[PDB]
């Protein structure tokens, strides 16, 4: 693939996940052909640890608002990603920036696509996958 | 910058961190025009969370060497990473693929880049930084 970085940021972050995982300073980070790194550590004493260092995603809560006092009927499961990623990107080109669930109900899924041009597309989907609506 | 992404992996990827961090099924993801997503998950009763998702690095050793019976006197801390990934940029563009300080000790830096050809530069560096050798 596009295997490595022009990162020095990217390779000290790398450097800092395995500093954390062993003992001893860096002598080496190397590109696996996968996607990972490794990173060779070694002690003033001279053992060596190797680290594999992978992409993670990392999660914690930013808000909350309970019960209004109704469920969603549908969700963003896995089916329904892939559906809405390939319908909108049919529809228009570029990076998917937004997928929602909230809808207007005859209209239950939305996505927004941004474009080379740096210009919005949020579009409109049926129950059914169908584009509905756009708004350029 | 570049936000957004064309992967339904990803996207789902993303679902999944945030399932992690809190009950309810994936209503929203957005990105944030920091590089960062947020998700909204919602239970049966109505409940709203939302959660931050972040690019992370996660690190798990994979080998162990013990003292064959010498520290390294050089290492790959920050300062010396940016020095290198400069200094190989400027003698051959790409990506870095490889940063060793295991060297032989009058070139005690190594970068490796790769290149659009996918053709491999082995670059061999002074202490002073300077490119001392190259394999191509
Ligand atoms: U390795
Ligand atoms: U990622
Ligand atoms: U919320
Ligand atoms: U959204
Ligand atoms: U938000
Ligand atoms: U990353
Ligand atoms: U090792
Ligand atoms: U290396
Ligand atoms: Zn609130
Ligand atoms: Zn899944
Ligand atoms: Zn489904
Ligand atoms: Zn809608
Ligand atoms: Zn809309
Ligand atoms: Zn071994
Ligand atoms: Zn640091
Ligand atoms: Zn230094
Ligand atoms: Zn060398
Ligand atoms: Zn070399």
């Amino acid at each position: 693939t596009g295997i490595g970085t022009a990162s020095a940021d990217e390779l000290i972050a790398i450097a800092d996940a395995a500093r954390g995982a062993a003992d001893g300073e860096v002598t080496s980070i190397d590109a696996k052909r996968d996607g990972t790194w490794e990173v060779q550590l070694t002690t003033a004493a001279g053992a060596e640890t190797e680290v594999r260092v992978d992409e993670a995603l990392v999660a914690s809560v930013t808000s909350t608002d309970a019960a209004d006092g109704t469920g969603p009927a549908l969700t963003l499961d896995d089916e329904t990603i892939r559906a809405l990623v390939s319908a909108a990107l049919a529809e228009a080109e570029g990076m998917i920036t937004d997928l929602d669930v909230d809808g207007d109900d005859v209209s239950p899924y939305d996505a927004s696509v941004l474009t080379s041009d740096n210009r919005s597309i949020d579009i409109d989907f049926s129950a059914d996958f169908a584009v509905v609506g756009t708004d350029i």
